[PDB]
């Protein structure tokens, strides 16, 4: 009956010290160190500059201030508790420090969930796009706020226990802090809520929205601006077409180019000779000169072919070319003809436009994107008519002087990759954030679910290697914070330079 007490008696000064308690310690003052210096780095990375004033850097600000929270308070008496096994501070602070532990993960998840849903719009929903700081600043207010309110319960069940219950004998060596509840659904059903609200849904989501982000900025890495450059093509630009026209055998005129594999519902070569037997009429059709390249279907390479032979002004080339041939076939010619069905990417548009070529393309897809108004012409695709009335404008667009309209092709080309491949570093550093948050605040949460809610560990001489497993689960948690201003400093250049110029 009473074996409980006196078993409790008999060994209550039995202290067993562990072999590595000096590299926890060391570890946690490690931690402590590069999360605070860290993080304020950060901060003051954002708050000194104006360049660094972007939505999601004030969302990782708050990000940094919450890991300081932890950092400052939490971390501490953490490490006292799991070093000495007893609660060294006050019955108010046993209630507080758990508390702002709580809150704490709840801002840092959430922060990063309002992170997520702020990519997720940017790029899975360019025209709903709407991120003013004055939503930053005032969507983080909710984010405390609700944190604030939902962890009251937390706070509310820490108690300082000492001894067991229900025993006349007051007497201890220590105390410590725990979870007291009134009944024991009221622990599963806390625990459960704390571990979907602060882990399953927002990292779900998460991942959901990062996987959408992901799949639509795949095979998007811009092109080599080094390479498709017009300073590696000599001379003027209309000497390399009279050049191009009489090396075809062909006199000086208004130069369409195409360049693809022929497809009967893709690359769309068939609309674009289709949209040749159309203008074969016109007075129109004499000031043009057609350049048809590619490979593909014998029947489209036949009808190619022959519309060679039938009008002087159209060279067909089914010849394997070079990259540096085409490149200066992008320098050379006035327009180049894009009739793609479904074009996801459209690097054509890119190069070309890079290279001082006038792209005249399907509004589909990737080219809807690239090529805007004063920087192309955009044809409904699949209709030969609304083609040949596009290339007909652009030879009534060929009588001026055409310069500053090349030059906004070459600089909304170089823009637009270089924005696609800023995109690409973003979204890769936001994700590797997310995963080292996910693979930090893991361990602690399934052994918390198990403990309270799934029954415990608890029975017998199952606790003493418990302790170690939970204590590393602690550590971790607080090395989250230590993690990311690392994890800023080597995905993101500007926090480099930032972090650089601090010192
Ligand atoms: C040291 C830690 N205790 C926990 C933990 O069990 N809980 C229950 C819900 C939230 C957190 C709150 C808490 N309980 N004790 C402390 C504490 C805090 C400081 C010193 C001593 C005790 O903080 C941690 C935790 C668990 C799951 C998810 C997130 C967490 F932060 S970390």
């Amino acid at each position: 009956d009473y074996e409980d007490e006196f078993l409790r008696y008999l060994w209550r000064d039995y202290l067993y010290p562990k072999q590595y308690e000096w590299v926890l310690i060391a570890a946690y003052v490690a931690v402590f160190v590069v999360a605070l210096v860290g993080n304020t780095l950060v901060c003051l990375a954002v708050w000194r500059n104006h360049h660094m004033r972007t939505v999601t850097n004030y969302f990782i600000v708050n990000l940094s201030l919450a890991d300081v929270l932890v950092t400052a308070i939490c971390l501490p008496a953490s490490l006292l508790v799991d070093i000495t096994e007893s609660w060294l501070f006050g019955h108010a602070l046993c209630k507080v420090i758990p508390y702002l532990q709580a809150v704490s993960v709840s801002v840092a998840v959430l922060t990063l969930s309002f992170i997520a849903l702020d990519r997720w719009y940017a790029i899975c929903h360019p025209l709903l796009f709407k991120s003013t700081a004055r939503r930053a600043r005032g969507s983080i207010l909710g984010i405390w706020a609700v944190s604030l309110a939902i962890m009251v319960p937390q706070a509310a069940v820490m108690e300082c226990s000492s001894v067991l219950p229900e025993l006349a004998n007051r007497t201890r060596l220590f105390s410590v802090c725990d979870e007291r509840w009134a009944d024991d659904l009221y622990p599963k059903i806390y625990h459960s809520c704390f571990f979907i609200v602060t882990y399953l849904a927002p990292l779900g989501l998460m991942a959901m929205a990062y996987f959408q982000i992901f799949r639509k900025l795949w095979g998007r890495q811009g092109i080599d601006c080094s390479f498709w450059n017009e300073s590696y093509l000599t001379g003027s630009r209309d000497e390399r077409k009279k050049s191009l026209l009489s090396k075809f055998g062909m006199d000086e005129g208004v130069t369409f180019m195409f360049i693809g594999r022929f497809d009967r519902g893709q690359k769309g070569v068939d609309v674009l000779l289709k949209a040749i037997e159309i203008l074969s009429s016109k007075k129109e059709f004499q000031e043009m000169r057609f350049i048809i390249i590619g490979k593909g279907d014998p029947e489209l390479e036949g009808w190619a072919r022959s519309l060679e032979e039938k009008h002087g002004n159209v060279k067909v080339i089914t010849e394997m070319l070079s990259r540096e041939f085409v490149r200066e076939l992008y320098g050379s010619v006035d327009f180049v003809i894009i009739p793609s069905y479904f074009e996801p990417f459209g690097l054509v548009a890119l190069e070309a436009m890079c290279l001082g070529a006038i792209p005249i393309a399907s509004a589909v897809g990737g080219l809807r994107d690239i090529i805007t108004n004063e920087t192309g012409i955009l044809v409904k695709a699949g209709d030969p008519g609304e083609l040949a009335n596009a290339i007909l404008k652009a030879l009534e667009l060929s009588r001026s002087d055409l310069s500053k309209f090349r030059e906004n092709c070459k600089k909304r080309a170089m823009s637009f990759s270089k924005q696609m491949r800023a995109r690409r570093k973003t979204a890769k550093m936001l994700m590797v954030v997310l995963l080292v948050f996910a693979l930090c605040y893991l361990p602690i949460s399934v052994l918390n679910i198990l403990k309270r809610v799934f029954g415990m560990f608890r029975q017998a001489s199952d606790r003493e290697a418990v302790y170690a497993c939970f204590t590393f689960s602690h550590w971790l948690v607080y090395a989250n914070s230590a993690a990311n201003p690392i994890i800023y400093n080597f995905l993101s250049g500007k926090f480099r330079e930032q972090f650089k110029a601090a010192f």
